[PDB]
């Protein structure tokens, strides 16, 4: 319980135990800290939701505008690329992605384009996945299945990727073949580029490295029902520079929950 109306200086000692406590980690709880002294408001409750919100809301013409008049996450267009290393909940991600768009009434697609778990994910949702024969051309793929999408009238295609970081070929430079293969297909595509993160290993190297190769519009953390506090997600969008599209809490495929930052910061200082 943090003294909302106490000094200055117990309001930001019982802040900084709160964050730290969190998982929100020590550079960010301080960067929230310092803020906080330097604005001179007397409602720093709010104050403090305004820097917190501030750090999860990364997304020029809207810093001009200082709103978004757009303002439920939804992709900017009909493909997107799902990318991060292997064990992070990639293929499970997917299948939940799916199912919570079809059940807003989207046209749904998988491509399969880890050249097992996905086909069966579709098949269980009545989705369909693009898929291959024993390692096929993860590119070639990705193109079939934009054409597919365009061709049947679907509105989303989601797109699986390999995620094994020490193999014979470049992880990175497969993707951005996977990216050129979709551009050639829709070039206004992919218009989303969404990172898959473990909250336990919410450890951001690698991820970094995904961004440079491929240019991420997203961040799904998984596994925010695990030990991990949920304060994770602050220094994971400090780092990355792109929000946190969805929160995964469970195995089964309505564990997903779209990240709404607002009730986030709201839950984050509970009593
Ligand atoms: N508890 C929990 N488990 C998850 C979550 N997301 C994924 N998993 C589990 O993580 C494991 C790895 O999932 P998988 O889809 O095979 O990961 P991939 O290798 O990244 O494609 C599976 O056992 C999933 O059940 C989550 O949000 N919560």
């Amino acid at each position: 319980a943090i003294p909302w109306g106490g000094n200055l200086e117990e309001v930001l000692e019982e802040l900084e135990m709160a964050l730290l406590a969190a998982d929100v980690g020590l550079s960010a709880t301080e960067e929230i800290l310092q803020e906080v002294r330097a604005s001179g408001r007397k409602d720093l409750k709010e104050a403090v939701k305004e820097k917190l919100v501030g750090m999860l809301e990364p997304d020029a013409t809207l810093r001009k505008l200082g709103f978004n008049p757009q303002k439920p996450v939804e992709p900017k267009g009909r493909v997107v690329l799902v990318v991060g290393v292997n064990g992070v909940g990639k293929t499970t991600t997917i299948a939940k992605l799916g199912r919570y768009y079809q059940n807003l009434g989207k046209k749904v697609m998988f491509c399969a384009g880890d050249t097992t778990q996905l086909s069966e994910w579709g098949k269980r949702l009545s989705i369909p996945v693009i898929q291959g024969p024993e390692g096929t051309d993860p590119a070639a793929l990705a193109y079939d299945a934009v054409q597919a999408m365009k061709a049947r009238g679907y509105d989303l295609l989601f797109v699986d990727t390999a995620g094994r970081l020490h193999t014979k070929h470049n992880l990175m430079e497969e993707l951005k073949k996977v990216k050129r293969a979709i551009a050639k297909a829709d070039p206004e595509e992919p218009k989303e580029v969404w990172l898959v993160l473990d909250a336990v290993t919410g450890q951001l190297e690698q991820a970094k490295k995904f961004h440079e190769a491929v240019g991420l519009t997203g961040v799904i953390v998984t596994k925010l029902d695990g030990t991990a506090k949920g304060g994770v997600l602050i220094p994971i969008v400090r780092t990355l520079k792109v929000p946190i599209k969805f929160v995964g809490v469970g195995e089964g495929p309505d564990d997903l929950q779209p990240f709404d930052p607002e009730a986030f910061v709201e839950a984050l200082l509970e009593d």
